[PDB]
């Protein structure tokens, strides 16, 4: 495995690139050697391919995963109906409890961070193949406090990504970033009204991810036994069929 045989096709965006080998496309991030491996194979995480080390550099080879992340898509859709949320949330949420159980926290859980598979499914990164700083929309209270802090924080962003995948705007996102910590450490949800209301089991599941006290918060097992969540087959959820797929 030479770093050299792979023809840098495009810029993807701390840079990634399109790769291409022997017609197979790969997505390359570079990590420049002055910062500064154990394989985790599911079907909700990226997949690593190699860890190419060259002078001064860096190479991660993971799959490419054509359907972008889920914060395009929620731009385009504007904000997903409820069953949509509730899919990419389970899968989100079955990638969250393998990573805990792998000693991982993920601690920077949001749409960005999350790329939809060619059969639609989601697939998380960007917690530890590649990781203060803004934006503050999907940090956990005890985060801004400074204190510690553990796995929940990963539940909190959940309730954030739920509740933006619901609505579109994310619950605590306003103007400047002093004032998205007031609303975080405030727990001021803007609720939706009239027609655009949210569903109880939603509400409820928004309320019970996002709560200030870490050891009251939601965990997979609250998840599991949720009424939002009673339609979800949790040991097969890699199969269910998804309401975007990404083509070419
Ligand atoms: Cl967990």
């Amino acid at each position: 495995p030479s770093i050299e045989e792979f023809s840098i096709v495009k810029p993807i965006s701390g840079k990634v690139y399109l790769g291409q080998k022997g017609g197979k496309l790969y997505a390359v991030k570079v990590v420049k050697k002055a910062d500064m491996l154990a394989l985790s194979k599911s079907p909700f995480i990226v997949h690593l391919y190699y860890s190419l080390q060259s002078a001064n550099n860096v190479y991660l080879v993971m799959e490419y995963l054509i359907g972008g992340d889920v914060k395009s898509l929620l731009h385009i859709y504007g904000y997903f109906d409820e069953e949509m949320a509730v899919k990419y949330i389970s899968e989100v949420a079955l990638a969250l409890d393998y990573l805990h159980r792998h000693g991982i926290i993920h601690r920077d859980l949001k749409p960005d961070n999350m790329l939809i598979s060619n059969e639609g499914h989601i697939k998380l990164t960007d917690f530890g193949l590649s990781k203060f700083c803004g934006t503050p929309d999907y940090l956990a209270p005890e985060l801004l406090l400074g204190r510690a802090h553990g796995p929940a924080v990963d539940w909190w962003a959940l309730g954030v990504c739920l509740f933006e995948f619901l609505t579109g705007i994310p619950p605590f996102n306003d103007e400047t970033p002093q004032q998205v910590f007031q609303n975080i450490l405030k727990r001021d949800i803007p609720w939706p009204e009239g027609e655009e209301k949210l569903s109880d089991n939603a509400q409820s599941a928004v309320e019970i991810l996002l709560t200030i006290d870490d050891t009251k918060r939601a965990g997979m097992k609250e998840l599991k036994r949720h009424p939002l969540f009673s339609d979800v087959d949790w040991e097969n959820l890699q199969h269910q069929t998804m309401p975007f797929i990404p083509q070419p």
